[PDB]
Protein backbone atom coordinates (compact mmCIF):
# COMPACT_ATOMS: atom_id res chain seq x y z
CA UNK A 1 0.00 0.00 0.00
CA UNK A 2 1.13 3.55 -0.91
CA UNK A 3 1.90 5.98 2.09
CA UNK A 4 1.88 9.79 1.53
CA UNK A 5 4.10 11.92 3.24
CA UNK A 6 4.78 15.42 3.96
CA UNK A 7 5.41 18.21 6.76
CA UNK A 8 6.91 21.09 7.26
CA UNK A 9 10.17 22.11 8.70
CA UNK A 10 9.09 21.80 12.34
CA UNK A 11 8.54 17.93 10.83
CA UNK A 12 11.17 17.68 8.34
CA UNK A 13 13.74 15.66 9.83
CA UNK A 14 10.93 13.27 11.85
CA UNK A 15 9.80 13.04 7.98
CA UNK A 16 12.83 12.15 6.93
CA UNK A 17 13.39 9.54 9.65
CA UNK A 18 9.71 7.91 8.94
CA UNK A 19 10.01 7.54 5.05
CA UNK A 20 13.37 5.87 5.51
CA UNK A 21 11.56 3.57 8.24
CA UNK A 22 8.48 3.16 5.91
CA UNK A 23 10.59 1.87 2.82
CA UNK A 24 12.62 -0.65 4.71
CA UNK A 25 9.65 -2.34 5.19
CA UNK A 26 8.16 -2.19 1.87
CA UNK A 27 5.69 0.14 1.67
CA UNK A 28 5.85 2.72 -1.51
CA UNK A 29 6.18 6.00 -0.02
CA UNK A 30 5.29 9.11 -1.69
CA UNK A 31 6.96 12.34 0.01
CA UNK A 32 5.15 15.64 -0.69
CA UNK A 33 7.70 17.49 1.10
CA UNK A 34 8.95 19.70 2.53
CA UNK A 35 12.55 18.97 1.46
CA UNK A 36 14.18 21.35 3.71
CA UNK A 37 14.56 23.60 7.05
CA UNK A 38 13.59 27.01 5.67
CA UNK A 39 9.88 28.35 7.29
CA UNK A 40 7.05 27.11 5.52
CA UNK A 41 3.40 27.02 5.89
CA UNK A 42 2.11 23.68 6.88
CA UNK A 43 -1.22 24.16 5.47
CA UNK A 44 0.01 23.16 2.09
CA UNK A 45 1.90 20.22 3.13
CA UNK A 46 -1.30 19.32 4.38
CA UNK A 47 -3.47 19.85 1.95
CA UNK A 48 -1.32 18.04 -0.74
CA UNK A 49 -1.33 14.38 1.64
CA UNK A 50 -4.85 15.11 2.23
CA UNK A 51 -6.04 15.47 -1.30
CA UNK A 52 -3.58 12.26 -2.62
CA UNK A 53 -4.96 10.23 0.01
CA UNK A 54 -8.50 11.45 -0.90
CA UNK A 55 -8.30 10.87 -4.89
CA UNK A 56 -6.68 7.76 -4.18
CA UNK A 57 -3.31 8.30 -5.12
CA UNK A 58 -1.87 7.09 -1.79
CA UNK A 59 -4.22 4.55 0.69
CA UNK A 60 -3.07 6.85 3.76
CA UNK A 61 -1.16 9.75 5.06
CA UNK A 62 1.27 10.99 7.86
CA UNK A 63 1.57 14.70 8.45
CA UNK A 64 3.92 16.07 10.60
CA UNK A 65 4.64 19.60 12.05
CA UNK A 66 6.28 20.62 15.70
CA UNK A 67 3.01 19.33 17.41
CA UNK A 68 0.63 17.91 14.93
CA UNK A 69 -1.74 20.00 15.28
CA UNK A 70 -2.14 22.66 12.74
CA UNK A 71 -1.15 19.99 9.61
CA UNK A 72 -3.68 17.92 11.27
CA UNK A 73 -6.56 20.30 12.00
CA UNK A 74 -6.01 21.47 7.88
CA UNK A 75 -5.79 18.16 6.28
CA UNK A 76 -9.01 18.05 8.59
CA UNK A 77 -10.81 20.50 6.40
CA UNK A 78 -10.82 17.93 3.24
CA UNK A 79 -14.33 16.01 3.27
CA UNK A 80 -13.60 12.28 3.12
CA UNK A 81 -10.20 12.58 5.52
CA UNK A 82 -9.90 11.80 8.99
CA UNK A 83 -6.38 12.71 10.62
CA UNK A 84 -5.77 11.73 14.13
CA UNK A 85 -2.90 13.40 16.20
CA UNK A 86 -1.34 10.55 17.80
CA UNK A 87 1.16 10.62 20.65
CA UNK A 88 1.36 7.01 21.61
CA UNK A 89 0.36 3.41 20.60
CA UNK A 90 -3.36 3.36 22.13
CA UNK A 91 -4.63 6.20 20.31
CA UNK A 92 -2.79 5.22 17.21
CA UNK A 93 -4.26 1.80 17.22
CA UNK A 94 -7.81 3.51 18.09
CA UNK A 95 -7.93 5.67 15.70
CA UNK A 96 -7.71 2.82 12.96
CA UNK A 97 -10.17 0.56 14.92
CA UNK A 98 -12.77 3.31 16.02
CA UNK A 99 -12.36 6.30 13.54
CA UNK A 100 -10.86 4.87 10.32
CA UNK A 101 -8.47 7.41 10.46
CA UNK A 102 -6.61 7.52 6.65
CA UNK A 103 -4.35 9.95 7.98
CA UNK A 104 -1.95 10.21 10.77
CA UNK A 105 -0.19 13.32 12.57
CA UNK A 106 2.54 13.64 14.26
CA UNK A 107 4.48 16.30 16.39
CA UNK A 108 8.47 16.08 15.87
CA UNK A 109 8.94 18.25 18.96
CA UNK A 110 6.96 16.30 21.48
CA UNK A 111 7.17 13.02 20.56
CA UNK A 112 11.01 11.11 20.77
CA UNK A 113 11.88 8.91 17.31
CA UNK A 114 11.44 5.79 18.81
CA UNK A 115 7.95 6.31 20.35
CA UNK A 116 7.31 8.10 16.66
CA UNK A 117 8.19 4.83 15.07
CA UNK A 118 6.38 2.81 17.55
CA UNK A 119 3.09 4.75 16.77
CA UNK A 120 3.36 4.50 13.03
CA UNK A 121 3.95 0.81 13.15
CA UNK A 122 1.07 0.55 15.36
CA UNK A 123 -1.24 2.59 13.42
CA UNK A 124 -0.14 1.16 9.70
CA UNK A 125 -0.93 -2.67 11.58
CA UNK A 126 -4.39 -1.60 13.18
CA UNK A 127 -7.80 -1.93 11.72
CA UNK A 128 -11.26 -0.61 11.20
CA UNK A 129 -13.82 -2.03 13.29
CA UNK A 130 -17.08 -1.10 11.76
CA UNK A 131 -20.11 -1.51 12.97
CA UNK A 132 -21.05 1.46 15.60
CA UNK A 133 -17.63 3.23 14.34
CA UNK A 134 -18.97 2.93 10.70
CA UNK A 135 -22.54 4.32 11.81
CA UNK A 136 -20.47 7.30 13.75
CA UNK A 137 -17.99 7.81 10.96
CA UNK A 138 -21.41 8.40 8.55
CA UNK A 139 -22.53 11.28 11.15
CA UNK A 140 -18.87 13.26 10.41
CA UNK A 141 -19.77 12.80 6.65
CA UNK A 142 -22.95 14.41 7.45
CA UNK A 143 -21.41 17.54 9.10
CA UNK A 144 -18.80 17.55 5.85
CA UNK A 145 -22.11 17.42 3.75
CA UNK A 146 -23.93 20.06 5.74
CA UNK A 147 -21.25 22.51 5.29
CA UNK A 148 -20.05 21.45 1.82
CA UNK B 1 -15.92 34.26 28.68
CA UNK B 2 -17.86 31.80 28.13
CA UNK B 3 -17.01 28.12 27.55
CA UNK B 4 -19.12 25.30 25.84
CA UNK B 5 -18.52 21.58 26.85
CA UNK B 6 -19.87 18.23 25.02
CA UNK B 7 -18.36 14.65 25.06
CA UNK B 8 -20.05 11.15 24.42
CA UNK B 9 -20.43 8.33 26.96
CA UNK B 10 -16.38 7.94 26.90
CA UNK B 11 -15.61 11.30 27.72
CA UNK B 12 -19.02 11.98 30.42
CA UNK B 13 -17.08 11.44 33.87
CA UNK B 14 -13.98 14.06 32.57
CA UNK B 15 -16.73 16.25 31.78
CA UNK B 16 -18.38 16.36 34.73
CA UNK B 17 -15.54 17.39 36.47
CA UNK B 18 -13.93 19.85 33.97
CA UNK B 19 -17.57 21.89 34.11
CA UNK B 20 -16.81 21.64 38.18
CA UNK B 21 -13.36 22.95 37.74
CA UNK B 22 -14.42 25.73 35.35
CA UNK B 23 -17.46 27.04 37.47
CA UNK B 24 -15.27 27.15 40.30
CA UNK B 25 -12.77 29.48 38.54
CA UNK B 26 -15.52 31.98 37.28
CA UNK B 27 -16.55 30.45 33.93
CA UNK B 28 -19.66 30.31 32.64
CA UNK B 29 -20.37 26.77 31.15
CA UNK B 30 -23.12 25.99 29.00
CA UNK B 31 -22.97 21.77 29.01
CA UNK B 32 -24.43 20.32 25.67
CA UNK B 33 -24.67 16.71 27.30
CA UNK B 34 -23.99 14.05 26.75
CA UNK B 35 -25.71 13.69 30.13
CA UNK B 36 -25.12 10.30 31.19
CA UNK B 37 -22.91 7.27 30.50
CA UNK B 38 -25.91 5.48 27.44
CA UNK B 39 -24.09 4.52 24.48
CA UNK B 40 -24.16 8.38 22.30
CA UNK B 41 -22.08 8.99 19.15
CA UNK B 42 -19.51 11.56 19.76
CA UNK B 43 -20.42 14.06 16.19
CA UNK B 44 -23.53 14.88 17.55
CA UNK B 45 -21.80 16.92 20.53
CA UNK B 46 -18.87 17.73 18.38
CA UNK B 47 -21.25 19.47 15.87
CA UNK B 48 -23.10 21.37 19.21
CA UNK B 49 -20.07 22.71 20.98
CA UNK B 50 -18.26 23.52 17.77
CA UNK B 51 -21.77 25.61 16.27
CA UNK B 52 -21.72 27.09 19.11
CA UNK B 53 -18.71 28.55 19.17
CA UNK B 54 -19.16 29.63 15.37
CA UNK B 55 -22.53 31.24 16.39
CA UNK B 56 -20.34 32.77 19.05
CA UNK B 57 -22.99 31.36 21.57
CA UNK B 58 -19.37 30.63 23.62
CA UNK B 59 -16.41 31.61 23.02
CA UNK B 60 -14.61 28.72 23.17
CA UNK B 61 -15.46 24.90 23.83
CA UNK B 62 -14.03 21.85 25.30
CA UNK B 63 -15.22 18.16 23.68
CA UNK B 64 -13.78 15.04 25.30
CA UNK B 65 -14.07 11.54 24.16
CA UNK B 66 -12.28 8.05 25.10
CA UNK B 67 -9.27 9.76 23.43
CA UNK B 68 -10.37 13.63 21.66
CA UNK B 69 -10.00 11.91 18.51
CA UNK B 70 -13.29 10.98 16.80
CA UNK B 71 -15.05 14.62 18.50
CA UNK B 72 -12.16 16.96 17.14
CA UNK B 73 -12.24 15.69 13.63
CA UNK B 74 -15.76 15.87 13.89
CA UNK B 75 -15.58 19.61 15.47
CA UNK B 76 -12.73 20.28 12.77
CA UNK B 77 -15.53 19.94 10.12
CA UNK B 78 -17.11 22.95 10.45
CA UNK B 79 -15.39 26.30 9.16
CA UNK B 80 -13.76 28.49 11.46
CA UNK B 81 -13.44 26.01 13.85
CA UNK B 82 -9.90 24.99 15.07
CA UNK B 83 -10.30 21.51 17.58
CA UNK B 84 -6.53 20.64 19.20
CA UNK B 85 -6.26 17.00 21.08
CA UNK B 86 -3.88 17.69 23.12
CA UNK B 87 -2.43 14.62 25.69
CA UNK B 88 0.19 17.63 27.21
CA UNK B 89 0.25 21.24 28.55
CA UNK B 90 3.20 21.70 26.32
CA UNK B 91 0.53 21.23 23.13
CA UNK B 92 -2.16 22.86 24.80
CA UNK B 93 0.14 26.04 24.45
CA UNK B 94 1.08 25.84 21.00
CA UNK B 95 -2.58 25.07 20.31
CA UNK B 96 -3.47 28.53 21.57
CA UNK B 97 -0.37 30.27 20.54
CA UNK B 98 0.33 28.69 16.96
CA UNK B 99 -2.84 27.64 16.04
CA UNK B 100 -5.12 29.79 17.79
CA UNK B 101 -7.35 27.00 18.54
CA UNK B 102 -10.74 27.60 19.80
CA UNK B 103 -11.68 23.99 21.07
CA UNK B 104 -9.78 22.00 22.98
CA UNK B 105 -10.19 17.94 22.59
CA UNK B 106 -9.38 15.64 25.71
CA UNK B 107 -9.20 11.97 25.93
CA UNK B 108 -10.61 10.29 29.12
CA UNK B 109 -9.10 7.53 28.42
CA UNK B 110 -5.96 8.59 28.00
CA UNK B 111 -4.81 11.32 30.18
CA UNK B 112 -5.68 11.25 34.12
CA UNK B 113 -8.00 13.63 35.58
CA UNK B 114 -5.29 16.03 36.86
CA UNK B 115 -3.07 16.17 33.99
CA UNK B 116 -6.52 16.93 31.69
CA UNK B 117 -6.81 19.87 34.50
CA UNK B 118 -3.56 20.96 33.51
CA UNK B 119 -4.03 20.84 30.05
CA UNK B 120 -7.23 22.63 30.55
CA UNK B 121 -5.43 26.09 33.00
CA UNK B 122 -2.70 25.78 30.17
CA UNK B 123 -5.47 26.27 27.50
CA UNK B 124 -7.50 28.97 28.94
CA UNK B 125 -4.38 31.38 29.89
CA UNK B 126 -2.58 31.39 26.42
CA UNK B 127 -2.65 33.76 23.91
CA UNK B 128 -2.52 33.71 20.25
CA UNK B 129 0.75 35.46 19.04
CA UNK B 130 -0.05 36.37 15.37
CA UNK B 131 2.18 37.28 12.65
CA UNK B 132 3.00 34.31 10.99
CA UNK B 133 0.77 32.18 12.12
CA UNK B 134 -2.24 33.98 11.11
CA UNK B 135 -0.60 33.53 7.75
CA UNK B 136 -0.83 29.86 8.10
CA UNK B 137 -4.49 29.73 9.75
CA UNK B 138 -5.31 31.97 6.52
CA UNK B 139 -4.88 29.09 4.86
CA UNK B 140 -6.77 26.68 7.04
CA UNK B 141 -9.34 28.90 5.94
CA UNK B 142 -8.49 28.69 2.28
CA UNK B 143 -8.86 24.90 2.50
CA UNK B 144 -12.18 25.67 4.11
CA UNK B 145 -13.27 27.92 0.96
CA UNK B 146 -12.28 25.69 -1.35
CA UNK B 147 -14.55 22.88 -0.31
CA UNK B 148 -17.03 24.63 0.45
O1 LIG C 1 1.20 23.37 14.29
C1 LIG C 1 2.36 23.71 13.39
C2 LIG C 1 3.88 23.46 13.84
O2 LIG C 1 4.10 23.53 15.27
C3 LIG C 1 5.09 24.23 13.21
O3 LIG C 1 6.15 23.29 12.94
C4 LIG C 1 5.73 25.38 14.07
O4 LIG C 1 5.00 26.62 14.00
C5 LIG C 1 7.18 25.68 13.71
O5 LIG C 1 7.43 27.08 13.82
O1 LIG D 1 -13.01 8.77 19.17
C1 LIG D 1 -14.19 8.49 20.06
C2 LIG D 1 -14.02 7.67 21.42
O2 LIG D 1 -12.95 6.71 21.34
C3 LIG D 1 -15.28 6.95 22.04
O3 LIG D 1 -15.59 7.48 23.35
C4 LIG D 1 -15.26 5.37 22.10
O4 LIG D 1 -15.57 4.71 20.84
C5 LIG D 1 -16.18 4.75 23.14
O5 LIG D 1 -16.67 3.52 22.61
Amino acid sequence: MKIGIGSDHGGYNLKREIADFLKKRGYEVIDFGTHGNESVDYPDFGLKVAEAVKSGECDRGIVICGTGLGISIAANKVPGIRAAVCTNSYMARMSREHNDANILALGERVVGLDLALDIVDTWLKAEFQGGRHATRVGKIGEIEKKYS
